């Protein structure tokens, strides 16, 4: 899986351990190997949510499977919880785009998964 | 909705009120409530379009509905117009990916929109 | 087409010619005209792959057509090869999301491609 979070929170306010925590928590939530979860945090961004520049986050999660109605609700609670606790971003100011990728449409290690 | 624009134009060229203008203009164009529109502008990027590094922009608009043939043409006219007038980017050096997202695939406020 | 590569490799380690090389190699592999290929490289990112901070990359390729099983395998070999040779990123630390975009969902030049 691939998880990206873009935010206007400053870099200094991203705690040590955050990328590793996202990796472990996503492995637990998706069942996917932590070795093959990629995480990316982009602080200091020029962004607004509802016209306001208070802390916010725009995110994505891509996976081959493990994406669906009930799972995505669970991931949203998990990820909003982490962003609130670690980055002090309110959950009402977080968006996450989920993508159920076809195995043929993900490149990795010189090939795909199909 | 979520609107992102990445560009090689420098930060100092982005007008102070650009995020607010995008929010208001997208609410009018999509009919979506302004308090749910998120906007993100990323200047100073290392990019090329046709192998040239003249001003360009790569963008995305995600929305649950309000995406379609005629609507997307209208959004492109609006958004290319703003990028041309505000950032001095030629419309023929702008790409916008439109995504009609399922509500179950958009996380927000500890859940999804489904 | 649109190709984006986000990486933790530092900016100074991106060679002169990298964007031009990507543009030309993508035109050859896809058959798409190079004047319409956009490329974007984002170095110095805070990202991890498998919890590790060794060089890695998270990428996307969007195209109207030219996306499919065998084609995407070919693009992955090409792009991992370039990232390995030019940015010193191991292929097993590269993910690429492929998107076959409907022409009506690609904005350009004040309109769309359909
Ligand atoms: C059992 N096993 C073993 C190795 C593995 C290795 C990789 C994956 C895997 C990777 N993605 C993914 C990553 C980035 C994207 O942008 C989209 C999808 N989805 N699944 N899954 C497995 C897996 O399920
Ligand atoms: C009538 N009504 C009322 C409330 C509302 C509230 C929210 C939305 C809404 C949110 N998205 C969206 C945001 C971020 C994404 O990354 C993708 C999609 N699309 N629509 N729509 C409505 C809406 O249409
Ligand atoms: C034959 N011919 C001629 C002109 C042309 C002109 C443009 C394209 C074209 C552009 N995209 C694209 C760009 C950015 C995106 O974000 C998504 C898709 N895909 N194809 N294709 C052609 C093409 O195939």
């Amino acid at each position: 899986p691939m998880f990206i979070v873009n935010t206007n929170v400053p870099r200094a306010s991203v705690p040590d351990g955050f990328l590793s925590e996202l990796t472990q928590q996503l492995a637990q939530a998706t069942g996917k190997p932590p070795q093959y979860i990629a995480v990316h945090v982009v602080p200091d961004q020029l962004m607004a949510f509802g016209g306001s520049s208070e802390p916010c986050a725009l995110c994505s999660l891509h996976s081959i499977g493990k994406i669906g109605g009930a799972q995505n609700r669970s991931y949203s609670k998990l990820l909003c919880g982490l962003l609130a606790e670690r980055l002090r971003i309110s959950p009402d100011r977080v968006y996450i785009n989920y993508y159920d990728m076809n195995a043929a449409n993900v490149g990795w290690n010189n090939s795909t998964f199909a």
